[PDB]
């Protein structure tokens, strides 16, 4: 709960390089920045999301996702990431997240639209 | 731009008759609330995410996406879906979207944590 | 059981215009070809996949899949789909699908390897 | 080609303690057996699948997918299962893919029928 927050709030790095800065608020709330290390992104972007304030305590993960529009003052790559996954605790702590990578297109090119893929962040790298 | 944050502002209904009502700001960020019609889900959620404040102008699609954490006053789902995709303005205006839902698990059942769908938002329904 | 044979056996199609030829097996085999109506594709290409041949009478639909690669005598796309999804029996009967597309990529490019999307099959179209 | 053949041709396991065991035909096939460590699944199943017979040689990766419906002898999960990704070659090689499996269900419950994962299968282990 505070726990969750506690545990939630800082950096987090995924396989890629990539660095996730987030603060989970008491109310549900990531709010933070994002960088990628990879594709057409520089420097960071604003991010957003929820997560559970309120998960189990049966050892399950905590359930979040969050939303990077991949525009800022830099580049503009006409396409916004989801990521969707469970915050796990402990010595280890993970975020662990698929995600879906949607590019604005043509009617015709819709099909073609949205990637997917996996990302696991950990606290250290 | 200015026009995408018109387009995008405002009540949107998905095939299931859920209920997304949404403000687009002039910084690519996006606020409101989410009813879904199906599963464990009553009354209103928070939704945060983000959208290309500026997408292209070659008829293509705006990018976006946003997340809902399944708590609220009334339930408390352990879960988190975020939808990923594009607005498409014009005289039948549409937000079509994939989503990723997540539960928080144990590790044991970690494999089995993520739904994945599609949902079609239109301004009437 | 034989009744899901008999359901899915034939021509499909989707929204996009693309003709889906299967051959349900009693031993749970999809043996066909594909023709689609988008992408780097031409003609009919092979396709192989399972189905639940017993699935339950509760008016479930019954779970099964297949994958075509994207080469033929005409082209080679480097690229292979695979469908995921549940055939609904009766008057418009349906087969439900969501997809994963991927491509051969640079070990550097494999973030960005695979699409996702959804097709909806019917019988007439 | 006959090199891809003769790459994924074998015995391969994914980090879940999986084992899948896979013939590569000239013709692009992929045939074989797959034992899941997780979930509802005993002993082997049938699995059917297609790659690209010609990838490239620019160290591309090697599309594939396939097939599995989890019935068999001992048990039947009223569901099916397809991985699409790509083999990469080499000491270390892999198949690196991401699945869908869908559950048949009601038309109620069609909007949770599929869950998405990710594989990582190696040679050893
Ligand atoms: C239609 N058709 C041929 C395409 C043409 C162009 C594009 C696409 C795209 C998606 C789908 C198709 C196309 C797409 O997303 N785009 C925009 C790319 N946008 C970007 O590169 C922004 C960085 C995203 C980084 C990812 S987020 C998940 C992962 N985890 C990390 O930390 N980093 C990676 C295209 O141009
Ligand atoms: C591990 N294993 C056996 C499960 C056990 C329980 C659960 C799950 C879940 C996901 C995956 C597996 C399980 C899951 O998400 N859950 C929470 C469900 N949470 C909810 O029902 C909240 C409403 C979500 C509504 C969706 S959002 C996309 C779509 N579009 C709409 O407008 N409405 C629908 C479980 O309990
Ligand atoms: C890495 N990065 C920038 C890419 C560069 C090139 C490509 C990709 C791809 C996927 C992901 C990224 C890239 C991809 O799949 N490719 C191959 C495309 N392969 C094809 O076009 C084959 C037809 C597929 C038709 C689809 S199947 C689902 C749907 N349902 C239908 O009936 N029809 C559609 C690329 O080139
Ligand atoms: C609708 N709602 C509440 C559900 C109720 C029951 C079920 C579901 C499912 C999917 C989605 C929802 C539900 C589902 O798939 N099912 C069948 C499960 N079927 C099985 O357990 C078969 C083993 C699958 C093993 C996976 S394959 C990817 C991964 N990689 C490995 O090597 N092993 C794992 C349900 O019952």
């Amino acid at each position: 709960m505070g726990r969750d927050e506690a545990g939630i709030t800082g950096t987090w790095y995924n396989q890629l390089g990539s660095t996730f800065i987030v603060t989970a608020g008491a109310d549900g709330a990531l709010t933070g920045t994002y960088e990628s290390a990879v594709g057409n992104a520089e420097s960071r972007y604003v991010l957003t999301g929820r997560y559970d304030s309120a998960p189990a305590t049966d050892g399950s993960g905590t359930a979040l996702g969050w939303t990077v529009a991949w525009k800022n003052n830099y580049r503009n790559a006409h396409s916004a990431t989801t990521w969707s996954g469970q915050y796990v605790g402990g010595a280890e702590a993970r975020i662990n997240t698929q995600w879906l990578l949607t590019s604005g297109t043509t009617e015709a090119n819709a099909w073609k639209s949205t990637l997917v893929g996996h990302d696991t962040f950990t606290k250290v790298k």
